[PDB]
């Protein structure tokens, strides 16, 4: 298709083609009745070619020109106002509704567990009629409804997860979001089960702790769909993967220092066991050495076996782990964040267009025909429709030149070759009298 | 148009609170309210006084770098809130019997204080463990190592990398920004003065004697006050002129062949 060809090869002609799609009405910016019209006739294929059809063998993914512009890194065309109005129309059509529905179906399970935690003292067994220590009433109407909401949200999460099991067919195994959902759903089931089967309170609060941790930990992954937040989540992802690559050097160096301090400082309580010594050195990593309490005051009471070896181990640990290793992690983080922010503005619009083109493949075709549009009309003088103001407050090249140089020089040498051939023809056919010999 | 401005709001707070701190020379007020207002006033006076250093040349670049870093922190605050609330409610459930984690809000403030690396490992984790005072000990140590990996290591280094990038971006264009602020200050101040004062204060020429030193206090004030793209574009212009002239020359040579006389070289 030649529109994708223009996006791939000559984008500055596609800029002019998009400039023809912007219409000014009266050429008077002061008029209240002044408007501008955006036409979207070139940005997508007709919708019949999108859905798979037994007659039409060929298919096209939706948002054709936008996907072609994303795959060729043409960000100056993505920042064109026709494309911005196209994404705004596409978001107000069906994206906001599906996004708020997907967020509300999770928030319905998120909120009542936090209410149920902050309104019950931990460690006590609680039942639909109240808290057992005798039974405490005056909150039972809230506690019962919150437990019913958490139970229903967990079983509907099981049903959606089993639907994805029978749909995705073992491609979802290498995914951490599914695993987090399994942990959340099972653990929130076990935290609520005393409205059917009596359970000891120890297991109940042991599960409630893990559930309240992983609910709010999983809730960060739903902020990736927004524009003002997702770049922090992807930077956090990059830094965390690099830490997972350095974990083996962490393990070996930390095990060295831990077993050395276990042998040296055996008589003290933090180094009684080897595993406790390893956890103590891991806590000492950040710079909380406890010099006065563990090294000096035992030395002034003659309570250190091997004192010289102990102070040498102290200065070696202070040089290696809090100085060198922490600065290594800082340098790696600085490099990774600079690499991410090199391509931030393309990454944001790429995530938005990927979200819309993945959501559009599942909706039925008649709904697409009934919700879409082909043109928008904007009045810049009239303000838009309080709550919208609060939402707006919360929502707030040498290489191509040298290539053109190379093209022009190649044309130049071709023409000079033809001219040289004509001059040799002139000498071949020239008439010479009175200049011979 | 001044509603979206923080300097006006700081001035409102300073003026009202300094009024209430002084009012006992008219109306008797209990001392609790008086010192409660005096605290807020003495905080915001010196906090607002940084914004008047932006007009100087030797200081304003630090204020604009501080502005950039603070706005980026305001963009990261939602990830801060959710991650910190996760760890705070987890430690509230795990470590309920201790005094810093008695209430949920106190637990949230405690984890916010633990953010920088003041974990208190010996006081809150080890010594309750050696006295059998921890319910769920394995889960507690796993929560400890997970908190130490996420918040003081990863998140702090993320803030450091963002600050390094923003400061490099600002210092890319520092020397233009200084003179731009000075010329903006003068061209904004000049629009309000009357025209006769402008005619009476301006000049048209200055005379400088480099050998004679300027006029002690001035010495103390001086001690306290102390391209490939255009080339390739020119290349492109010259090459375009070259190909135009070569086209004209080719046309003249074709005219020579068209009008040339050929005898004794035909056939
Ligand atoms: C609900 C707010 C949704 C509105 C919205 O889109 O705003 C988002 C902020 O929203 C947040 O910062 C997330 C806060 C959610 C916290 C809820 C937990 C309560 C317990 C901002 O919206 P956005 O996605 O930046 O832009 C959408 C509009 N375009 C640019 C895509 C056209
Ligand atoms: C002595 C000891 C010394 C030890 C030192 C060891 C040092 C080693 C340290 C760390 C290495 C291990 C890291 C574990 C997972 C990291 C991968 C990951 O999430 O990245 C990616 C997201 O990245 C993000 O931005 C999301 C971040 C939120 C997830 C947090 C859950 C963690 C809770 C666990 C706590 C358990 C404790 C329980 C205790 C009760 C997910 O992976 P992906 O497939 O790239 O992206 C798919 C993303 N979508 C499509 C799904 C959206
Ligand atoms: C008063 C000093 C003003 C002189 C001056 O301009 O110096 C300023 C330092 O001044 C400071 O560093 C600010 C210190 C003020 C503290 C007062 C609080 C006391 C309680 C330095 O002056 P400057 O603006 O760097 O240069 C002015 C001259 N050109 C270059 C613009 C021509
Ligand atoms: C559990 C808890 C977890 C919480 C985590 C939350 C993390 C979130 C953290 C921070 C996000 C919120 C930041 C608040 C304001 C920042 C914007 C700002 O000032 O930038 C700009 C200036 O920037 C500067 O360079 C000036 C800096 C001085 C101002 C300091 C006043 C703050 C006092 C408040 C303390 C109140 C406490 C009172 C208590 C008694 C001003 O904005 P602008 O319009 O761009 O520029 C106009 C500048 N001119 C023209 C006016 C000159
Ligand atoms: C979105 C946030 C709206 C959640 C509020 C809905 C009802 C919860 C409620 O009122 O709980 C009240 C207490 O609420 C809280 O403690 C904070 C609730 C915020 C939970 C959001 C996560 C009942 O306590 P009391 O009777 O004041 O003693
Ligand atoms: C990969 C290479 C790492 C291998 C090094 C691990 C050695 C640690 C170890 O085994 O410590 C012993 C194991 O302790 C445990 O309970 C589990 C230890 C697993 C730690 C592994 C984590 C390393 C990272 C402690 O000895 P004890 O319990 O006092 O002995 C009782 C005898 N009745
Ligand atoms: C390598 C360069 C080492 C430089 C100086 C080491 C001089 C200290 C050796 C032994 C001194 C005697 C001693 O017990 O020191 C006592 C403990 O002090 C020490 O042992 C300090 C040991 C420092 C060793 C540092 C070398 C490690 C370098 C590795 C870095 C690799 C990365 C206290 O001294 P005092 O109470 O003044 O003496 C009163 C009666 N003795
Ligand atoms: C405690 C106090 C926190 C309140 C601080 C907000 C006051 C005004 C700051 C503001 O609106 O800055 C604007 C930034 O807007 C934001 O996104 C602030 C988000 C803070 C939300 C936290 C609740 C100016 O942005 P720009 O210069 O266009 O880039
Ligand atoms: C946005 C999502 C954040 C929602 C999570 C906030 C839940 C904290 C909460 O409500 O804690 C309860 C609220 O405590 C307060 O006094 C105000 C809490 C506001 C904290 C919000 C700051 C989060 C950032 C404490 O429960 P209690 O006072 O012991 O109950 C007495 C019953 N008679
Ligand atoms: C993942 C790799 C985990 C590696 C090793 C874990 C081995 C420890 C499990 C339970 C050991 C028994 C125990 O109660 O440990 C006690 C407490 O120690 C612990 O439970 C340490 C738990 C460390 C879990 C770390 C795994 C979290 C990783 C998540 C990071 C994600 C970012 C003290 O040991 P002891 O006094 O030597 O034992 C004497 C009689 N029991
Ligand atoms: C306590 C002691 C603080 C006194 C330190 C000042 C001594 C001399 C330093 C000095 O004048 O350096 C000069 C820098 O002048 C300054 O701006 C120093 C400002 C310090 C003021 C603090 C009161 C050389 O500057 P450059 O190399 O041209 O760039
Ligand atoms: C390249 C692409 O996205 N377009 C541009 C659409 C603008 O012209 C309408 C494509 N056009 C076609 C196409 C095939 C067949 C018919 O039926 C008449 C219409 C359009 C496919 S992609």
């Amino acid at each position: 298709c030649p529109i994708t060809e223009m996006i791939e090869y000559l984008p500055e002609c596609m800029k002019v083609l998009l400039d023809f799609c912007m219409l000014h009405s009266t050429e008077d910016k002061s008029c209240r009745d002044y408007y501008i019209e955006y036409n979207f006739k070139y940005l997508q294929c007709p919708l019949e070619f999108t859905k798979k059809t037994p007659t039409q063998d060929v298919i096209y993914e939706p948002l054709t020109a936008l996907n072609a512009m994303v795959q060729n890194n043409r960000i100056e065309l993505l920042n064109h106002p026709v494309c911005k109005e196209y994404l705004l129309m596409k978001w107000l059509a069906y994206g906001f509704r599906a996004h708020m529905m997907n967020l509300g179906s999770y928030c319905l399970g998120l909120i009542p567990m936090t209410i149920l935690v902050v309104n019950i003292k931990p460690g006590m067994a609680f039942n639909s009629t109240g808290i057992i220590n005798i039974l405490d009433t005056t909150n039972s109407y809230l506690i019962k409804t919150c437990m019913i909401l958490v139970f229903l949200s967990s079983i509907f999460g099981y049903c959606k997860e089993a639907g994805q099991i029978f749909q995705q067919k073992r491609n979802y195994f290498m995914d951490i979001s599914n695993v987090l959902e399994w942990i959340i759903y099972t653990t929130g089931i076990i935290f609520v089960l005393p409205l059917f089967v009596e359970i000891p309170a120890h297991l109940q609060w042991q599960c409630g702790a893990i559930a309240v941790y992983f609910y709010w930990m999983n809730f960060l992954l739903y902020l990736q769909r927004f524009e003002n937040c997702g770049i922090f989540i992807v930077m956090l992802e990059v830094i965390l993967k690099t830490l997972l690559r350095s974990t083996v050097v962490f393990i070996f160096l930390l095990l060295a220092f831990g077993l050395s301090f276990y042998i040296l400082l055996n008589l003290q309580d933090p180094f009684s066991s080897p595993l406790l010594s390893i956890i103590q050195t891991f806590s000492m990593m950040l710079g909380d050495i406890n010099y006065r309490e563990s090294f000096l005051e035992p030395y002034l009471r003659n309570e250190l076996a091997h004192p010289v070896l102990s102070f040498a181990q102290l200065v070696s640990f202070t040089i290696f782990v809090p100085i060198v290793l922490m600065n290594l992690l800082i340098g790696l983080a600085v490099g990774d964040i600079a690499e991410v922010q090199k391509h931030a503005s393309l990454k944001r619009i790429a995530m938005q267009v990927e979200l819309h083109t993945s959501l559009e493949k599942k909706l039925p075709l008649w709904f697409l025909r009934k919700v879409d549009q082909k043109s928008t009309i904007v009045y810049p003088n009239k303000p838009r429709s309080m709550l919208f103001h609060i939402f707006c407050f919360l929502f707030c090249s040498l290489e191509m030149e040298i290539l053109k140089q190379k093209y022009r020089l190649k044309d130049l040498t071709f023409l000079l070759e033809k001219q040289h051939e004509l001059i040799k023809l002139i000498i071949q056919k020239m008439e010479i009298i009175s200049e011979t010999e």
